């Protein structure tokens, strides 16, 4: 059983390197950010341009949605996290007290928390309506490369180039669990599976692992993908068939069979490191975006 995704559109706009595209979780929309400063909001099934959302003062490296699909939060170089309207594209609140680069934010499931990561070496969880920090983890000994709540937004998993991955309890700030691994190449990304009962991390070592959390165990690798120098991101696609979705440093994107780990497809196209991959909620749809010498994004479907 293999996939069939097709080439539906591709969306030009950004000026500069697209670095995150996300789904909102109601499946209306598709957000991406940039190195042009700007974060722009697409129609997911038709990819007809929306809005350009701006106000950061330097690149962005990640957007996030909200559990009701109206909010959204950026991470910039200019060192700041912002929570935005996304139906008036307002400026809602400023989120400082990172120290260098905020490379990676998310909402929890329940959209009271961000959780962010930096350059600076640190894992923050902000106060969604007051804007204000609540707590600075010492999470990493080098820059943070992605941070991700479970299900119920009781985990925390965050991914660093100091080559861990590390897992911490929400209310009290403690780490539960490090990964490492003999070698520890930089690990560049990290998600948990929808059900939060796995992680999926990137190393820059051309490698994907899924690991069983609560034992401490790889299950499965991922390989035939370069990625030795930027933080691509990965996905589960769990609308159709069950399958891993990667960016690649080739300008493909990686589609693999979860359980048997074969290559089932590679989707042509982008002409730069496709830095970023979204699987849509509820249909067979990913967006994939590319670096400064393609600047699109594209959507492709699948009948499975
Ligand atoms: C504005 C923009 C546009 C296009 C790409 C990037 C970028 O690549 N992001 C970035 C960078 C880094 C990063 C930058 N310096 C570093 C210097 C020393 C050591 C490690 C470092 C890691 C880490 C993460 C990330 N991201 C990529 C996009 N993703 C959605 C979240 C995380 C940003
Ligand atoms: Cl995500």
């Amino acid at each position: 059983v293999k996939p069939n995704y097709a080439l539906k559109f591709t969306l030009a706009g950004h000026t500069k390197a697209v670095s995150s595209v996300k789904f909102s979780p109601n499946g209306e929309w598709l957000a991406s950010s940039s190195a042009d400063k700007l974060i722009k909001i697409w129609g997911a099934y038709d990819g007809k341009f929306e809005k350009t959302i701006s106000g950061h003062k330097l690149g962005i490296s990640d957007v996030a949605w909200s559990s009701d699909s109206n909010l959204l939060v950026s991470a910039s170089d200019d060192k700041t996290l912002k929570i935005w309207d996304v139906s008036s594209g307002k400026c809602l609140k400023t989120l400082k007290g990172h120290s260098n680069y905020v490379f990676c934010c998310n909402f929890n499931p329940q959209s009271n928390l961000i959780v962010s990561g930096s350059f600076d070496e640190s894992v923050r969880i902000w106060d969604v309506k007051t804007g204000k920090c609540l707590k600075t983890l010492p999470a990493h000994s080098d820059p943070v490369s992605a941070v991700h709540f479970n299900r119920d937004g009781s985990l925390i998993v965050s991914s660093s180039y100091d080559g861990l991955c590390r897992i911490w309890d929400t209310a009290s700030g403690q780490c539960l669990k490090t990964l490492i691994d003999d070698d520890n190449p930089p690990v560049s990304f990290v998600k948990f599976s929808p059900n939060g009962k796995y992680i999926l991390a990137a190393t820059l070592d051309n490698t994907l692992k899924l690991w069983d959390y609560s034992k401490g165990k790889c299950l499965k690798t991922y390989t035939g993908h370069k990625n030795e120098k930027y933080c691509i991101f990965a996905n589960f696609s769990v609308t159709g068939g069950k399958w891993i979705v990667s960016g690649s440093e080739d300008n493909l994107v990686y589609i693999w069979n979860l359980q048997t780990k074969e290559i089932v497809q590679k989707l042509q196209g982008h002409t730069d490191v496709v830095i970023s991959t979204a699987c849509h909620p509820t249909e067979n749809i990913i967006a994939s975006a590319a670096l400064e010498n393609d600047k699109t994004i594209k959507l492709w479907k699948s009948d499975c």
